[PDB]
């Protein structure tokens, strides 16, 4: 077991056992204190932050009886989102994105989940995630999350993550609006660089979102220990979302793909205006400077010089 | 919790049309409770709720017609692919309804949900304004066969009305394309590029919706639960075929439009090339001439100056 | 009302009906404008080709419809002319919709007419918008008892007509191939204002064609790979002949689409490098006669004229490195 | 009538027939122009390769057709030369259509000829448009009892011929790969009118080529994965060899299509660049010798020549920032 | 039937056997084909690595002796060919490519490697000395991993994994070029940059050409399995199958990104050329009327007029430039 990622900063474990009447929650750095929740009779959400600790992963792995190859996949962070179904657990891999604005580049963290009897095991690389609103609802017995079991937990978390993609997409939609100005209105050096960067990002994004969709398709259209004619519709809700997201990313890809073509046309057009001026200037003040300079007959030349400046300017009434 | 994600909050109205073979009533209210009883009408009723920002009214009709909460969420979320969902006791359909503002070249959508149910079609709009007047006419003036037939045929009639509207929309877009495909090779200018891009943008949003629309009606054509069988289905096929036609026509536009900047860029490159030729004839005569006129810090020079102005112009007989 | 029959097209000129009943021994032909005179052929025991030109006459369509027992929705489809080619199979008739094209050369634009067919027992009902079609060679063969058309029945008729129509697409494609050859010159050997307009017009046209030709192929695929009252052991191979044609046609339209898609890029390249030649002359001219006019102007003698001549020659034999 | 046999091609040139009957122990070879002299080989007990050059002779085709009992529609397909490569399987014969290409180098244009084959008991009927083909190496191997071609029967003959044809495509592809290397030089070195013309012609050719090669692959897929009178776990692997080849060929043609699709974009960028260098010179020249010629012309001494020299140097060390 | 080497590599010839088992290992290099042939019937895994297939004779000999269909021999000696897997009664036949990216002369060369899995042997045929399998040699040499405990199919796996792992390192090299170039294309606008861009696309084509079939190969070995000991070695083959998918994805990602570059470059350049035009046109548009009125004259009121309509220009190139 080797951690291929780059996050070694953090380590923490954060359990949230809850039931309809009363809820528990704590943090530890002692793996052994969580393990017993494997056999809790009520939902528990064991959130392991810091998988660089390959040892902790191996321990939880063994104790929850999780195939080694699945453990390898958890610690490998260069990897398509995916679902794997086993007899006694579902294994899910997702990415969690961050758009750094201002420096126009997009960073990802991998999150694995395992659904299992009465637990959701979750493995992060690093402190920071998108699941706080789920924490709130459990904390403040809101929605119905407390009434329902562990599969609905899994749903709630995935929904939280997918909902985050919408926020991410809004940030990207904004860049596109900005750039769609620049490209035809703020014509500029950073604009091309930025246009390309944006396409690059939309590729990496599309790279992840199509698999995400595939994941939730499987959870919607298969379903083993996630209670059937029961929570599936909620999983469909999210499946539908990913579809919407996928569509939206394609929409952006198209739009963005055009921009340079716009820019190129905007620039060819400006260059053409520039040529007209240079050519009017040159096409009046070169014969004029020429006849002024054969002398090397006064208001008769100034009259001739003024008159064939006027037969030009009212000939650049036909064009310009 | 039910939250309206849209942007339309000024209107609210409800408009019922109960009808049967013999008699025909209709009214408007803003009191939800006055329509609810039509749930159990033995004859077709078309309950049209305009103004879903009123999440309360939706929740009420939802509960009373026994409609899963998740379907209510979907009704109030307006950023969403057209789609069909089949349930034991109702069909749930989501469609978009478009508007092309010509001359300022931008395209707005409104979401319309439908629910088919025993003897009712529940319909939810965002705002006053729709495309269903011709259906109102036929019920009003007992025209066609709409009165003789039941509620599924109502559903058909409404969807058909909506789809038929897309054809009108497409005609409007076809017009812009004719206009632009002039401008792009006629007038060399900044707004023509802006417009071209705007058009592509629009055709994307349009295509975004039209493929799912097609998927919707495919489902209604090829599935059918309480849509009375070897009965109404062919009418739903009519519309399913329409969407296919529409889908085709949108692709046709996408292609054609995708070329335009390339046309424009070519149109502009060769205007700019004409401009260069003038500047270069002017320069290539009046620069050696102004040069020899200037080595002087008489009619043999004016003769030499006139003769190699003529060896140029009859050398720009080979080119220009 | 979407049950009332309404003609969405734009052709209201003509109306005519033209029957060709034929059999192995004898052949019976006429024109009428009285629908009722054709209806009895519904039950003819020999092939009959009833050709109704002028569907703006929604009434005649409705009559023939009722009498041959044809679902109203199929009637609606007949009168709607903005529509993919398609085949619909019913218990007692096949319904087919095709387009029929015309390329106006020299004004580089191409127009379509919709023709519907219905195969049925011993009849082919056919509905056109307007006088003018592509079926004359079928008329000849029936007229002059040629080929085998007379020996065979009504499905073979249907085949014969569709084959006639598809064969017309090849002619159309030759016309278009010609435009392409012309443009492919202009675009790199007459670089000019009408050439871009024309290039675009051609792409447009190839789109509309491609729009229709893929469906056409879908149609004949269905007739080839399904077959109800198309006699089995019999006519199918002939339908496959045409199915294969449509494939060839489809392929040919793609080939044109590709080729044509490049042309502006060629033109744009052709133009970029003309504009580059123009710059070189302007820049040689400027780059000799500006220092020279400058030195000539410092002054407000044959050592200067010698210096002016010599660094005109170090330029021209430096535009031996480039130009 | 589309039962009448008509030759749609453009080769009326030639007519010849060339039989090669062979067996383990001896071989025959002769030419005739009398169809009737070959027909008996239908019932030869040893492989015979009957090669009919000149299908404009629709009569000869009809005769061999009837005598070998070959469905008329198959005969129509033989005489139609505008057509996807394809296989058709019948009870007593396999029918195959292929194209045969020629790259004229140096005038950079590509001609095709259609070859049909029919495998049948102990015969391979072959139909060409015109004298000239790619099958000589098969002739040699039969002639000089080489390989195993003499030991094996008629399906292996079919294989040998198709393999000869496919192997020709590789040679053709090498010729095209060469053009690509040449052009990908010109395109970024030789700023010129013929390079664009050539680039386009190359794309055109790769389209026509791709047009044919995907179907070719489909053909040999069918022969590999179906197999009626092709003796079974016997000849099939040889047909797989060729099937695999066509896959390689298909890939290679896509590879070329891509690469070539970029070239104008390269050229356009190469040219935009050159034109930009030209502008820089014209603009440094103009941006020095225009203020200088201007102040030299105010007049209408070494303090001016010093000022004229110094702001020629604040320019040139300002075109240190750009240039 | 006749065996002809279509390739370009005639430099080398060598044979290199590695017989190994759980306890003992043997290893030698030979120029005499006949010294390896007996290992056909070794009871323990043997990795017979024949470098230099231009020696069509040696191939024919090993072919006959291991009983290998002639058409498979033809395929071995033909080096212009998709990766592929062929299954036979008593051997699996695999063809792969093996790449090298020469940096700084931005060109990458391929070599074909065919493999044959067979009872207790992996026959391997290279064109030329040089390969990517050294780490497999180490693990056998220094009884590392599990490779000694396991049989010949796991050997096959180990070699293919070594090759596929090499594609990742190749991709990293290519990812670097992309970063460099996406620099040049919008910073250092220039003649070599276009050449390089094109060469990169070319390379990504050739790579994509190979990587999709590679994926297909390992899909086949993952999904059906004859003498690959089944619920045994298969997951390891799945590991590699998954890799090829990851690689395929990464090549697509590069193809997209790179496909834009000339368009970037072309836009970068059009712009620069437009800036150049602006200076030429400001220069020309002040110093041509000025030089003109200075030249009507074949004093400080003129120099004042000449200075003032130089300033109404420059503060008119304050709307624009
Ligand atoms: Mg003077
Ligand atoms: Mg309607
Ligand atoms: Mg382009
Ligand atoms: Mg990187």
């Amino acid at each position: 077991l080797v951690y291929t990622g780059k996050y070694r900063e953090d380590f923490e474990i954060e359990v949230m056992n809850y039931s309809i009447e009363e809820f528990r929650e704590f943090k530890t750095t002692d793996v052994e204190s969580v393990l017993p929740f494997r056999d809790s009779s009520t939902p528990t959400w064991i959130n392991i932050t810091g998988i660089h600790r390959t040892d902790v992963v191996q321990r939880v792995g063994e104790f929850f009886g999780i195939h080694p190859l699945v453990l390898e996949k958890i610690l490998n962070v260069h990897q398509r989102p995916k679902v794997e179904f086993f007899e006694n657990y579902v294994f899910i891999v997702l990415k969690m994105f961050t758009y750094d604005k201002n420096l126009h580049e997009l960073e990802s963290e991998q999150v694995s989940l395992i659904l299992t009897k009465n637990c959701v095991l979750m493995f992060q690389e690093k402190i920071g995630d998108v699941f706080d609103p789920v924490r709130e609802r459990i904390r403040y017995n809101r929605g119905i999350i407390r009434k329902k079991r562990a599969d609905y937990l899994l749903y709630s978390l995935i929904d939280a993550l997918v909902d985050d993609y919408f926020v991410l997409l809004e940030k990207i939609d904004d860049e596109i609006d900005v750039l769609e100005e620049e490209v035809l209105e703020r014509p500029e050096k950073e604009t091309v660089q930025r246009t390309h960067q944006l396409k690059r990002n939309l590729v990496e994004l599309r790279k992840t979102i199509w698999p995400l969709r595939e994941v939730l398709s499987s959870l919607y259209r298969d379903v083993p220990p996630l209670i059937e004619k029961e929570t599936v519709p909620y999983f469909r809700k999210v499946y539908d979302h990913t579809i919407q997201i996928a569509d939206t990313v394609e929409t952006f890809r198209d739009i963005v793909s055009g921009l340079l073509d716009v820019y190129l046309s905007s620039v060819s057009n400006k260059t053409n205006e520039v040529m007209k001026v240079l050519t009017i200037i040159a096409t009046i003040f070169m014969p004029l400077t020429f006849i002024a300079g054969i002398y090397g007959g006064y208001p008769v030349v100034l009259a001739v010089m003024g008159v064939i400046a006027v037969i030009m300017v009212v000939y650049f009434k036909k064009k310009k």
